[PDB]
């Protein structure tokens, strides 16, 4: 797996891989490892497939209860520590090989600055997080070729657009050196998903978007 | 890793994938899993890279060190026997993790029948050897895909090129389910590697000719 | 155990072979594997037959359960929540050797359009699961054969018909490469099962159309 | 693996089955198991199969070794206690998963009375054997089932062609119950190989003949 | 450790750092990790310090005991097959802790294409090698970060002067993210050791040039 | 990671390093490892990142919530009560990896002397303490050079300014020697953290200011 | 134990503490762990006693051993090359609790400024070396406070008097934090020993010497 996230002036992006293994054999093509948590919020997982998954949706299910018991949303900082909460409670599955994870995008409606309310928080095995003030981050096994490719494409993300196929192209280089993390496949049509979020809130990004994206990468690197 | 070999009217055609992993880490794209052993024989090894190419230059050394010393190569059975001891000797280090597990392609100078004179021999790690003889078999973590595609598509081996079309694709569905198998990188320009046996010996296939026969069954299967 | 199922223009089956094993011993011959658990939904499952059977029994009662107390059926997704959570809450069990991985099959009578209404989900050990959209699926110890058969017949599929033939046929490979699936018996009259669902719903396909498929597949590659 | 041997009046049978498997994963449908070791003998071995075949090569190389250094061939009890001996040698190897386990079957050109000349020894892991009294033996993972079934059918064995046929319906009893033993293979043509020994030496059965007792098998239990 | 080796017409550059750890204690601050083994080639060891200065040191002796007996030096190849053999020789004291992962970088002065003379080869802990066909390659704990980084900064190589450059590029970004790489000590004046190869033989780089090219990567950095 | 604390007349300061890591590779380059805990206190915390800020969260709740139930805050030597016995209810933890080892700077209200005031109670894994009384500690895997810095420098000390001064040079050293305990970045921007606590109460320290003194040292030894 | 040695203008000085222990028991007052290897080279050796004690005979028999046979002692290299070996030789002893790490001193006659002639170099447990070139190292359980301590002293080193309380006051301060390694034993009267090493050669510093030193650092410190 490889998720990235990234922040652009306005907004953050989250974008996720699509591939499943088990050991050396791909089990899935298709799946989905980044979702709208909430009307602010994405979540990235890596991991354990089924955890991943109960994880995303049982954080999602938790900030809307909150939200409607108390007719307010939780602050962002109230979001970090349930997520951090639980990748914590896991920790023992975690060290038998149920492994989640997380890697969380939002948009700070309370910010001051909108331009800078984006949020990128990562976290590690034991609930520990940080709020990264660098504009990037990634998690998975391909997560260093990611960032290393971030590192030196960051300074080119001006805007959505510019910003999500910086995105799509570190997901690129992770998946073109691991193999747990799938590219894009141009004879199926399947390609990464990703989230955006800005003041008007989160949106999946429509696939012909990033598609047309991967395509313009790939060509890039060919001639 | 995968390679796979088969029986064509009047020949043998072998071809193996270009992917080199440590774990889930992409550790080379051109590494070579094919060659061509003497006039007549080209073996192809999965397993750990060093052993592999090891055992391939080894025995390569022996056959021409028997013929030069006796003026006469071995019989094919003989090979088969040498090839045989090497992996029988090899096995307490493999399963201490330096495993080769060979195939072997050949042509027999000695068979009466010129257009059957393609042999195809699989091993085990216990230095057991089959000739096969239903026209394919496969080797490495990707062999059983690259196995069950060739068993729906080698009714359509009726020469040389036909079969190295249908090796190539063997290769191709292989790399589609396993991520330890290479798929063609056209970014890259580097394609499975292919040798080809008749009458008039082994012979490396050129590049460009597996480059047009991946680019065919890509745009097939693109639709 | 091979389990497979794939979709078709306006409905989906699923067929499962007889064979029950202790180690190189055959125990049993006539066991089924593939049930219908409601109107709308058959499960087929692979792992120990205690396990499997019971799987199956328990499924079907809470799906029947739910509708009874609330006048109306689960949700398809509901149905995959649910058995995702049998899988999951029996992990450990699994662990010590009474394993059951299901895979289900059903025709979701809210979906928009009846005639792509047709549902395949796969699982692994954890609760983890997966809507297959690219037509076929299979489980069990044959699974990789029956499903790299599909591969190359899945473009014969245009109907129900040929549905359930290219399913045999992949049940038919795999017994061929699987010694713990079982291929037809014409000694016995024993044939795998299959289960058909479209908009009228769920029904078993009678043992005598899956025994002129199988012989029909038999002579086509006896010649 | 099955492999059976029976004795019938002047001769002696072996047959096996032709199935190579990797825990369930079927590896190869035309193994051969039965080999001629010498013009008089016949060994089958079940377990792993570079070394069953790396055995029955060495073993009929040893034996004729013998034969072209001294001029004369082993006794039939020399030849026992040469593959009993192998056998002894390889515990240390079995016990670690390179298994082979023989079932010879001869006719002792010295013995007394040609209708008594056929010979069945089986042997265990440890290189101990025994000479087979009661008509019929079998090893392999398939060998209980063919023994049973031959317990059943060995009082039809009347000449060579009724030995046969009770070998591959034993077989075929064990294919049927084992599925690491392969039973007849109609789509591919790939049948249990067969060596027949009597005073004129060992041969091979022809593959049809096989054939033809097999389909009739079937038929019989349809 | 981090050690780098890249191409640039008509030459090879390699480079290493200076730090020595025990834990999270640093231990060395001037080490040299790479070395002119002979006229043509320069070899940079990872692992233990001992192992890798005595690998060094015995293959220089080793390739120039060769050229003083045989009248002649060896081929590249030969070269390649030598330092493989000590690798594999050194296997079982690498899996108790005395491991030495070499980087070997030369210039073929028989070289098929003078054109393309410069040579590097990568070895895994097996002897394995493989002969660089991208144009860089890195070995050590920093060396996935030194990959990443030229994979960016690669296309900027025009000359001895850029290609190494990125050399102490790619070092600088190892040691930002590995802490088991020594970045530039501007203090006490301590800098990475660079060897570069063309026609004319292999030449250390004076420390002061790499001293500039760290003040000129640095400056960079700050704005 | 080095986190420093020493007594100069009138105060206290406490001085972290921003590294995080797991293994040889940088994780965090600007994490927080020192916290004000209360008016008068501040814990700097060595160990495992979650476990650390879990300590120092739950610890200022917990001064709190004492001191709005009871109407007056806990004294200081409960105060160190409450983490000398957080700590060692996380023994167990510890044992398996999850370590907080923390280091308690304080000014005590009701001490006789306002110059002497100053406190620093270091603390082992199984929550043993000690008040120190010879003017400076660190915890962290650069304490060591921390120490033995602070050793040589602590005659130096004689304000708020010199002693932060010695202790950004303190946690220098230590970067020097220990690769897990970050040095300034100067291209990045990033410094220790500081908290100075006297009779006004506990205080962060301007970052500019830590930056002038790394400048000045780095100057000073180049 | 801690052993230290540092470069002054023109030489080079080596000093180590006389303390033997078994886990918390002193079982040593005045062990000698500096030799003097060769006229212009000293050893010190860290780890188990007897084979500390052991490397340091046996290496000087090795090089005498080789000015013997070849009519000219070793060049500096090779001198180092061969501790190198002699360690790595030990490691598997090493590893099982018999170990021996050195420190090495030396000036080398064949130096090309006599000023820069000091030698001092150091080694891991498996036979890595390193030429230090920041002027002082260490060797024992005490070396890091030692080391510490010198790298805030060694600019009062200005020639060999300066250099020898350097020296000692690192050694006194390795004492201070270690409980392995002995200080100054003023009532029994035994302190550390003491080589220094010039172009004259290298000698023994006499015990007197070091005693003064060290009473001077002991009431510098009160
Ligand atoms: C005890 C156990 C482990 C596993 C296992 O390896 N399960 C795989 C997932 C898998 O084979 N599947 C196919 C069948 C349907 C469900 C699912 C999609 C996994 O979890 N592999 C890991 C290595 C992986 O690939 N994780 C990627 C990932 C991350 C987040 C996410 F949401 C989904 C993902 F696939 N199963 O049981
Ligand atoms: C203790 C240890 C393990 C390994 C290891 O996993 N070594 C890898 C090889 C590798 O990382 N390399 C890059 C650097 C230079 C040489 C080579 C190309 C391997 O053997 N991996 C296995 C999983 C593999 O990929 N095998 C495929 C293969 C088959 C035949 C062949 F000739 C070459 C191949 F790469 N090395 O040391
Ligand atoms: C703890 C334990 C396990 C077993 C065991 O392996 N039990 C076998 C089943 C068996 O020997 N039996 C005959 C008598 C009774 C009924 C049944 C049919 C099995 O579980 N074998 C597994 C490997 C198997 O063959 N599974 C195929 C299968 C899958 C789904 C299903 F519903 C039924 C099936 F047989 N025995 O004890
Ligand atoms: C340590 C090890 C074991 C094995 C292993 O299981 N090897 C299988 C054999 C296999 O997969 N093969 C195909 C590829 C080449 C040769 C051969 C034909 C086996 O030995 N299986 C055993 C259980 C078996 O099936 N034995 C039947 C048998 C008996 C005698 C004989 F001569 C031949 C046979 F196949 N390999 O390495
Ligand atoms: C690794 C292994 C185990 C065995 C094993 O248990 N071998 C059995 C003997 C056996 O199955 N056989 C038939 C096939 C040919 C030879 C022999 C006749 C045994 O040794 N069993 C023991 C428990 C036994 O019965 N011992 C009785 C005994 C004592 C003395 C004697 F001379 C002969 C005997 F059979 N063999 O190898
Ligand atoms: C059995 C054993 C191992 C070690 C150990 O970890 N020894 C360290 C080296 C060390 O502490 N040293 C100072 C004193 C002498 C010289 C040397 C420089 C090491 O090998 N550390 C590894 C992790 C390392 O940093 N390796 C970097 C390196 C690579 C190539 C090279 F040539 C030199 C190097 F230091 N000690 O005992
Ligand atoms: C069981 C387990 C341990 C770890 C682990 O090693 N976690 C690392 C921390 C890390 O990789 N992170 C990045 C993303 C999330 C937040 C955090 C910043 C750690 O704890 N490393 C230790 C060695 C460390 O660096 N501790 C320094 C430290 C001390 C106090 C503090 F408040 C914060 C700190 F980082 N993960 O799971
Ligand atoms: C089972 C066992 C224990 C020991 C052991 O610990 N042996 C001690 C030495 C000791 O107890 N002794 C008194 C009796 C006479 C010999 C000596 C003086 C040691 O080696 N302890 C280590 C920890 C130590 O103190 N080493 C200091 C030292 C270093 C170098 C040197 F040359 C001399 C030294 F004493 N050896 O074997």
């Amino acid at each position: 797996t490889t998720i990235v996230a990234l922040k652009y002036p306005g907004g953050v992006v989250m974008a996720g891989d699509r591939r499943s293994t088990q050991g050396n054999m791909i089990s899935g093509r298709d799946v989905r490892k980044v979702y709208i948590t909430d009307d602010y919020t994405a979540t990235g997982i890596a991991g354990t497939a089924a955890v991943a998954v109960e994880f995303a949706r049982l954080y999602a299910v938790e900030l809307e209860h909150y939200e409607k018991l108390e007719g307010v949303p939780l602050t962002f900082a109230g979001k970090i520590n349930r997520l951090a909460i639980m990748v914590r409670g896991n920790l023992a599955a975690a060290m038998q090989g149920l492994l989640a994870l997380p890697l969380l995008a939002g948009y700070d409606i309370h910010a001051s600055d909108p331009q800078s309310a984006g949020r990128i928080v990562s976290f590690d095995a034991a609930g520990g997080w940080n709020i990264e003030e660098e504009g990037y981050q990634a998690v998975g096994s391909g997560s260093l070729f990611a960032k290393s490719s971030m590192k030196k494409l960051y300074s080119q993300v001006t805007d959505g657009d510019s910003g999500l196929r910086v995105a799509v192209e570190a997901l690129y280089d992770a998946a073109d050196d691991d193999s747990a993390t799938g590219g894009p496949d141009l004879v199926r049509g399947i390609f990464p998903t990703a989230v955006i979020i800005d003041a008007d809130g989160a949106v999946d990004v429509p696939e012909s978007r990033i598609a047309e994206l991967a395509r313009a990468i790939i060509e890039s690197r060919s001639g």
